[PDB]
C-alpha cells in the first residue's frame, strides 16, 4: 500500500491511497484502499470542523476496514493536540478496537496532515504498528524533500505497539505533501529505494501544485510515482492473487467538495489511482466506485493508459 | 433495495441489505449496499454502546456528501430518545445537506426481558415495512407514506413502535423493508405480502435456534426473490442490460461482516454475503468479494446460480 496527503496554498486538502492487496488473495477480494472512509479521507475546514484534515492509510488484512480508520483519524484530529489524538486513535480505535478483539496482532499505518489559517499552519504525522514505515514530505517553500524510515523502538512488539512521529510547517502558490511507500517489515536492503521513491513522489506533487494544479491532481501525481516503483505493493509489482494475477484497489478524496473516487479489483491499468482520480474529476448520478471488468472498460474508454495483456476477463 | 434487522432471544442483533442498484448504471458500479458501514450495521451493546443496534438502509444512488449512513444512525441511536435521534439524522443527511432514501432500525437493551424499540424513516414518497415478534405469532405489514402535500426529498416520514420479549425463550424480533420509492397502489398488495413472508421466514429460523445472521439472511432471501423488489430477481438492469447486485450483512455479536458487489449470475446475493461472514468465523479470510471472482467463489461454495 502507498498513500499521500496534500494541502494547497489555500488550505484545500486531498488524500489518496493505492494497493495491490493481500498476496495470494482470492480473485475479486477488495480491501481498504478502495473503501470509503477506510483507506483515505480528506475534509476541508467547515462549521463543526475547524481544521482541514487529510488521511491516508497502509497495511493489509481487514484491520483498517473493520475500524474505518481514515475517517476515524480525521475526526480525532479535530481535538487541539493532534499528536495525542492520533496516538490514542491508533491505540484505542485500532489496536484495542472491539472490531479486532479476536486478532493476535493488528498491523497498519497512517499518514495525516491538518491545516488551519492563523499564513497556513500545517501539522503532519505518521504512525504505525508495523516494524517500520517509510515516509517523505516536502513544502513548496523548503525546496528539498525529506525522507525518513520510522521504526518501532527496541522493546516494542509489532502489532501491539505504536510508533508516532511528526512535525509542523508554516506556509503564494505553494503547499505541502506527505507520502508513504508502505508499512511493514524492515528491509534495510531496499531502504534507499523506498526513500528515493518517496522523494520523487513528493517532488511530483509539489511540481503539480507550483504549476497551479488542484490538490487532487497533486496527490494523484505523487501516487503515480509510488505505484510505479516495482518495490511497492501497488500498481506495478502488486502482489499476485491466488491465480497469479494482479488486482488493484485505489481511492481518492477531495477535501473541498467531499467528492470521492475509487476502483477495486482492477486489472490491466498501469496506474489504478488515475482511474479513481478520473472518476472524482468526471463526477464534479455519476459513479464514484467501479470494480473489475467494468472499471477496466471505463478507464479504457476515458483514455487512461492500459495494458491488454495484463487484463483478465474470466467470465 | 431490500433490508432487514433481527434481534434474537438473547439480545444479539444482525442487519443485512441487498440491492440491484441504479438502473442503467455503468457496468461494475458498486453502491452503498455493499459498503461497510454504509448499507447496514449491527453492533451488540458494549462499553460505549449501551444499546444493541441494527440498521439497514435504502437509497437510489445519489450519494451523500460525507455520511456512512447506517453506522451513523447506529451511533445516533445511543441517545436516549431514539425517535428524535433518527429524525435529526435523517434531517441532516437528507434534507439539510433533495436526497431520496430510507432506513429501518432497531435498538434493544436487557432489562430478564428484552426491550426492543424499532423505527423506519424515509424521504421517498412511500416505503413498505413488515415486522413480527416470535411471541405475537402474526406478521404485521405496513405502507408508510409522506404526509399529503409533502415533497419527496424535502420531507421525512418516521414511524415505529416498541416490543417486549421473554428473555429466555428461543424468540426474537425482525423488521424488514421491501424498498423505498414511488408509491404504487397497484403493487402494494405484493409488497406487503413479501414483507409478511420475509418476517415469517426469519422468525421460523429464530425459533429453530438459528443465529441472528441466519435469520436476517432468510428474510432477505424472500425479499430478493420477489420480482417487484430492486434486489436479486428483478434487479434493475445496468447500461448493458445485465444484472449486478450488491449485498452485505453484519453480526452484532462478533462485528463480522460479509459483502458482495457487482455480483452477476447468483440468485440470492445475500446468501453469498452471509456465507463469507459464516466462513470468516471458522490467511485472513475474505469479507468483501466483487464481480467474476465473487461469482466463482459462490459457485465453488455451493450457492445456486441463474
Ligand atoms: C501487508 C502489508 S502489504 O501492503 O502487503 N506491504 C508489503 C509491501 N511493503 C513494502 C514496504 C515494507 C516496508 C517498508 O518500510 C521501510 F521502512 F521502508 F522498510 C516500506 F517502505 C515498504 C509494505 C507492506
Ligand atoms: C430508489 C430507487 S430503487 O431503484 O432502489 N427502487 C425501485 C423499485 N422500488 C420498488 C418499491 C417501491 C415502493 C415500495 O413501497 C410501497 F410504497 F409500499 F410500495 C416498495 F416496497 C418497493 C423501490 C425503489
Ligand atoms: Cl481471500
Ligand atoms: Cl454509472
Ligand atoms: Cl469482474
Ligand atoms: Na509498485
Ligand atoms: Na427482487
Amino acid at each position: 500500500t502507498v498513500g499521500a496527503v496534500v494541502v494547497d496554498h489555500e488550505g484545500n486538502v486531498a488524500a489518496a491511497v493505492s494497493s495491490g492487496g493481500l498476496a495470494l488473495k482470492h480473485p475479486g477480494r477488495v480491501g481498504q484502499a478502495a473503501l470509503y472512509g477506510c483507506g483515505c479521507w480528506a475534509e476541508n475546514t467547515g462549521a463543526h470542523n475547524p481544521y482541514s484534515t487529510a488521511v491516508s492509510t497502509s497495511g493489509c488484512g481487514e484491520h483498517l476496514v473493520r475500524t474505518i480508520l481514515a475517517r476515524e483519524c480525521s475526526h480525532a484530529l479535530q481535538a487541539e493536540d493532534a499528536h495525542q489524538a492520533l496516538l490514542e486513535t491508533m491505540q484505542n480505535k485500532f489496536i484495542s478496537s472491539p472490531f479486532l478483539a479476536s486478532e493476535d496482532g493488528v498491523l497498519g499505518g497512517v499518514i495525516v496532515l491538518r491545516s488551519c489559517r492563523c499564513t497556513l499552519l500545517v501539522e503532519f504525522l505518521w504512525s504505525h504498528t508495523t516494524e517500520s514505515m517509510c515516509v517523505g514530505y516536502m513544502s513548496a517553500q523548503d525546496g528539498k524533500a525529506k525522507t525518513h524510515i520510522s521504526r518501532l523502538p527496541p522493546g516494542a512488539v509489532a502489532g501491539q505497539s505504536v510508533a508516532i512521529e511528526g512535525g509542523v510547517c508554516r506556509l503564494g502558490s505553494g503547499g505541502f505533501v506527505l507520502v508513504h511507500a508502505g508499512a511493514g517489515y524492515h528491509s534495510e536492503s531496499k531502504a534507499k529505494e523506498y526513500k528515493h521513491v518517496c522523494k520523487r513522489a513528493c517532488q511530483k506533487a509539489i511540481e503539480k501544485l507550483q504549476a497551479g494544479a488542484l490538490a487532487t491532481d497533486a496527490v494523484t501525481a505523487a501516487l503515480v510515482e509510488l505505484e510505479d516503483s516495482p518495490f511497492t505493493n501497488a500498481g506495478m509489482g502488486s502482489n499476485l492473487n491466488l491465480l497469479g494475477e494482479i488486482e488493484c484497489d485505489a481511492s481518492i478524496m477531495d477535501g473541498k467538495s467531499l467528492n470521492f473516487g475509487a476502483v477495486g479489483a482492477l486489472s490491466g491499468i498501469k496506474n489504478p489511482v488515475s482511474v479513481a482520480n478520473r472518476l472524482l474529476c468526471e463526477g464534479q448520478i455519476p459513479p464514484c466506485f467501479l470494480v473489475g471488468e467494468g472499471a477496466y472498460r471505463w478507464a479504457v474508454d476515458h483514455g487512461i493508459p492500459s495494458c491488454p495483456l495484463e487484463h483478465h476477463h474470466h467470465h
